[PDB]
DNA sequence: GCTACCATCG
DNA sequence: CGATGGGTAGC
């Protein structure tokens, strides 16, 4: 909450069109969630890849009815005991529902980074480590980091639907790249991920 | 009523 | 290359 207050400080004290956009959408109300283990927020960045959120929770909600007992997100061992024809049925793509169980076994064989030694790394070091996974890589990565983590300083330049946000909001004439993303919002460090955040709230207006 | 909107695999 | 998951905003 505090966190939050800075960032939108800082963000009020850029450019005009910061400040502006900060006041019209008012308050940050992004609601990451840390207590959720790796496997559990890597599972979720997954599934919401090409889908929106509406989509993706219509998805995970069958998921954590159908493959828990208590309607909690299945563990690592649950999820192994089910086939990916199962997993497609619950709205995994066929390539997901593999990717996912692999992310499982994983889990389950320790092969992915503990919350602790993940907390430890930094983003350029996250990406390394997490981009071995198949099915993941600098999109989910930075999802994972941004909704799970709670990191406060991740720019998903490479996110489309930003960049549609960024053409209008830095009124640019074609959609931009990546990397002219990350060059227009460095004045946002060191709250990028609540800029991003913003930028992702002007439909909503 | 329509339908556009991540990363992998033969 | 050319498929792929689904709720829903914009038409």
């Amino acid at each position: 909450d505090s966190d939050y207050k800075r960032a939108e400080k800082h963000l009020s004290s850029i450019d005009n069109k910061w400040s502006s956009l900060v006041k019209k959408v008012g308050p940050c109300t992004l609601t990451p969630h840390p207590e959720h283990a790796p496997y559990e927020g890597i599972i979720r960045a997954i599934t919401s890849q090409k889908l929106s959120d509406a989509a993706t929770n219509s998805i995970i909600n069958k998921f954590c009815t159908q493959c828990s007992d208590n309607d909690e997100f299945p563990t690592p061992k649950q999820i192994m005991e089910t086939d990916v024809e199962t997993l497609h049925e619950c709205g995994f793509s066929k390539l997901k529902s593999q990717e996912i169980h692999i992310v499982a076994e994983a889990a389950l064989n320790k092969q992915i980074p503990s919350k602790s030694e993940i907390e430890k790394m930094s983003e350029e070091e996250l990406m390394e480590s997490l981009s071995k996974i198949k099915g993941v890589k600098r999109w989910t990565i930075e999802m994972y980091s941004i909704f799970t983590l709670g990191r406060l300083d991740i720019m998903p330049a490479d996110d489309s639907t930003l960049k549609n946000e960024a053409k209008e909001f830095f009124g640019l004439s074609s959609k931009p790249q990546t990397e002219e993303v990350e060059k227009l919002t460095k004045p946002c460090k060191p709250y990028r991920t609540i800029a991003a955040w913003y930028l992702w709230q002007i439909p909503k207006l």
